[PDB]
């Protein structure tokens, strides 16, 4: 079984629970606050920040490298921006680091320091919901939040250097595909990915709890 599919399915069950956490439900009702909103794509800009790291530390690395697209995926630059439209010209100081974002974060570290032919869960988890529901998601938060479409406060969801997100999503999974497999390596990634997403539900569990505080 290829690896792509290995993936979704080790991870439906997760995503379903992932989306049904009560920010995310809030968040699909239309429901989110500039406030909430600020808070999870700061902790994003840490998560992606650290993952991004990861990312080219291991670049050259076989069990990463057909993985490597930074041009047209990485979201480091676009969480920039947006910190900047959402938090002013010192977000730097700004911005949150919440424990549950910490706690991604040192994972993270950790697979791509002392496990990295892990890193592809991650990346996978990340990247490949960016480019599927996370549309949809864009598409809330700017009917939600008066957002104009020119783009301003949401260059997270915007792909600048990918025409069209499902032909490329065919394409990074076909390249994932490539990847050298062993039953010991697809088994760990797949258990990888679904802790990538309980890290993220953990998040939004921390994040809400913030908002109702
Ligand atoms: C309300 C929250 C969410 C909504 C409405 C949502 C919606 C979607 C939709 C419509 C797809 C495409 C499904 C398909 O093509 O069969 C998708 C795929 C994906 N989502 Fe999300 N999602 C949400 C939250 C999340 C979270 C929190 C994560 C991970 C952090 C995530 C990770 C992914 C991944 C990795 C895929 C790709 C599945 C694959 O094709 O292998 N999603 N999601």
């Amino acid at each position: 079984q290829d690896l792509s599919e290995a993936l979704k399915e080790a991870t439906k069950e997760v995503h379903i629970r992932a989306e049904n956490s009560e920010f995310m439900r809030n968040f699909q009702k239309g429901q989110v606050s500039r406030e909430g909103f600020k808070l999870v794509m700061a902790s994003l800009y840490h998560i992606y920040t650290a993952l991004e790291e990861e990312i080219e530390r291991n670049k050259q690395n076989p069990v990463y490298a057909p993985l490597y697209f930074p041009e047209e995926l990485h979201r480091r630059a676009a969480l920039e921006q947006d910190m900047a439209f959402w938090y002013g010209p010192h977000w730097q100081e700004a911005i949150p680091y919440t424990p549950a974002t910490q706690h991604y974060v040192k994972r993270l570290h950790e697979v791509g320091g002392t496990h990295p032919e892990l890193l592809v869960a991650h990346a996978y988890t990340r990247y490949l919901g960016d480019l599927s529901g996370g549309q949809v998601l864009k598409k809330i938060a700017q009917k939600a939040m008066a957002l104009p479409s020119s783009g301003e406060g949401l260059a997270f969801f915007t792909f600048p250097s990918i025409d069209n997100p499902t032909k490329f999503k065919q394409l990074y999974r076909a390249r994932m595909n490539t990847l050298e497999m062993t039953p010991e390596v697809k088994h760990r990634v797949t258990e990888e990915a679904k802790t990538a997403f309980l890290l993220n539900i953990e998040l939004f569990e921390e994040l809400q709890a913030l908002l109702t505080e």
